[PDB]
């Protein structure tokens, strides 16, 4: 019946459930699969794949999985932390958006039409290739796709000048829940507001994003340096990089990476400058003269270059390639924000459990700059003013290593209890794209806990969202009164006597 109404539509490229490994079916499910936490025989299945070309053919896989009685799941790059996008309790059809990957570039008005499912890094490539004085604020890592990555804000090493994917977002086409084309006129204000950090897989399916492009120059300057070091340095050079991170002018960057084993402790500092070697070192000479680096270790290189050369790829070329993986072991990550500085024995202790766990790494950034002077109401993302710190915690694996997952997993547990004290509560807080379901989860089956879904979403909601979360709900109510889009932590729509 699904397939009748899709040929009726003139949607095509289908392919149903298949117990053949080798099927196309089985390809196309695990193409992007980004976590192998998600990948095994006894996780969930969809009963078919569609990958619609087109926004008439988006919008017809819509209006035909509703005639029956599937969950839908949308996937564009596939990193959904907990594998939302391509899993499921109930029977789904998953909608893979791959081949909507079209960006089209205006250079006259210095935006782009982006389609959903086109990677960052192919938005990047697209840039640098049409411009060596435009970029775009977005994350790190090219394989994520626009349509989750933008849907739940987006945070990268340009944020601190520009913000978020999603603060720079003018107009979106959203197909809802009838199948209908709304540009931001169509949509209104608050659902507009709504898609630009409310999460994905929550209020309909992006079509596409239209992005304005920013200033950079044609020469920027960055550093990527390992500092091998033993507790008590990397320590205190953590301790005194959270102040250095968030104090830094707007035009500066430096983030880092850290991991140990034993008494070897491994901190990866990345540095990025809007503007020439020069200054870039003079201004870390006075303020950072601890990380003792060197000239060599400035890098000049365009736009483009930087970000290539920060995701840790060979070329600006492999910005454009979405099937180069990103890692291939599976794995669990947490994230805190702060709001009072860490104290050294937060880092010192951190350290610790790290040397005890070399599966374990951290990755620190800094807000301030332009995330201090956007209003904490402008999109849905809160965490502006205030914000000092975003703080992840990763463990992962390789397949020869899956006997210690239950060990993997308790250590991850372990440290974010450790760090309970000194990073945010009441609540503490969260960040959708980094979606998280120890906070809890919504049986959208359950009469008695959709009753009361409000309140028991209002855990991790109010997380993600803080004061936000209300004017979330009455979009959600708005544009999709049905729940027709919906996950374990979805945005809850009211529901009527
Ligand atoms: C895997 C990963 C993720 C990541 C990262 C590095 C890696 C290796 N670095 C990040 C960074 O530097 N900054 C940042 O803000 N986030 C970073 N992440 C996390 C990443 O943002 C999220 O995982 C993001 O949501 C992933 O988006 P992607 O599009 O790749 O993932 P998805 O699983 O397919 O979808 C996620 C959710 O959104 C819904 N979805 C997908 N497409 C749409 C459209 N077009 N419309 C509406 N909803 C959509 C999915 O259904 C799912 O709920
Ligand atoms: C449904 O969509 C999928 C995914 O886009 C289609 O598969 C893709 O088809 C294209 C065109 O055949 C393939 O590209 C080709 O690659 C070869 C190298 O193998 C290259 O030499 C050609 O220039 C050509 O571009 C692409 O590999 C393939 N992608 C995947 C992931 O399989 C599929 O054809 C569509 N199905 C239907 C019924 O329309
Ligand atoms: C190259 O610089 C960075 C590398 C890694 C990160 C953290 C990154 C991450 C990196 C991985 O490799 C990975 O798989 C195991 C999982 C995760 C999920 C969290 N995510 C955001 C941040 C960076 O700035
Ligand atoms: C609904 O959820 C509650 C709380 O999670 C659980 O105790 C109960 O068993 C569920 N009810 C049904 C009928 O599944
Ligand atoms: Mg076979």
């Amino acid at each position: 019946d699904l397939l009748s109404c899709l040929t009726f539509n003139g949607v095509r490229n289908h392919t149903v459930f298949s117990a053949d490994s080798d099927s196309d079916f089985n390809r196309f499910l695990h193409l992007s699969i980004q976590n192998p936490l998600f990948q095994n025989s006894l996780i969930s299945k969809p009963s078919a794949i569609i990958l619609p070309g087109s926004k008439e053919e988006l919008s017809n896989t819509i209006r035909c999985i509703r005639k029956g009685s599937w969950t839908i799941r949308l996937r564009s790059g596939g990193h959904s932390y907990e594998g939302l996008s391509y899993t499921s309790d109930t029977p789904f059809i998953l909608i893979d958006l791959m081949n909507l990957n079209r960006v089209s570039i205006d250079l006259e008005s210095e935006t782009a039409w982006v389609e959903s499912g086109s990677t960052l890094g192919e938005l990047y490539y697209a840039i640098t290739e049409s411009s060596s004085k435009l970029g775009f604020t977005a994350g790190w890592a090219p394989t994520v796709g626009t349509g989750g990555h933008i849907s739940g804000g987006g945070f990268g090493m340009m944020s601190r000048k520009y913000g978020l994917a999603a603060d720079n977002v003018v107009d979106a086409i959203l197909i809802d829940a009838n199948g209908a084309i709304l540009d931001r006129q169509a949509m209104g204000e608050d659902v507009f507001w709504a898609i630009r950090g409310g999460g994905g897989g929550v209020w309909g399916a992006i079509y596409a994003w239209k992005i304005k492009l920013l200033p950079v120059p044609e020469k920027v300057t960055v550093f990527r340096v390992t500092k091998n070091v033993a507790i008590d340095e990397a320590t205190s050079l953590l301790h005194k990089w959270q102040f250095v991170a968030e104090e830094l002018e707007e035009d500066f960057t430096l983030s880092v990476l850290g991991g140990a084993d034993e008494k070897q402790v491994w901190l990866t500092m990345l540095g990025f400058h809007f503007g020439l070697k020069t200054v870039a070192k003079s201004t870390f000479d006075l303020l950072f003269p601890e990380l003792g680096l060197v000239e060599e270790d400035y890098l000049e290189m365009s736009w483009g270059e930087s970000f290539a050369y920060l995701a840790g790829l060979e070329t600006v070329s492999q910005l454009n390639n979405r099937f180069l993986k990103f890692d291939e072991r599976a794995f669990k990550t947490k994230v805190d924000l702060t709001k009072e500085p860490l104290p050294s024995k937060a880092f010192y202790g951190l350290l610790e459990r790290l040397s005890k766990e070399p599966n374990g790494f951290i990755a620190l950034n800094g807000f301030g700059g332009q995330m201090s002077k956007i209003s904490s109401d402008f999109t849905p993302f809160p965490h502006r003013s205030g914000t000092r710190l975003m703080v992840e915690y990763i463990v992962a694996w390789n397949q020869s290593e899956q006997k210690k997952k239950t060990e993997f997993l308790d250590w991850l547990e372990k440290v974010y209890e450790f760090m309970k004290p000194f990073v945010s509560k009441n609540p503490r807080l969260g960040y959708v794209n980094h979606i998280d379901l120890d906070l809890g989860g919504i049986d959208w089956g359950n009469k008695t806990v959709v009753n009361n879904a409000i309140e028991i979403s209002r855990s991790w909601g109010e997380s993600y969202f803080l004061s936000n979360y209300e004017r979330l709900i009455r979009a959600k109510t708005l544009i999709d009164p049905n729940n027709v889009f919906n996950h374990p932590q979805s945005i809850p729509p009211m529901a009527n006597f």
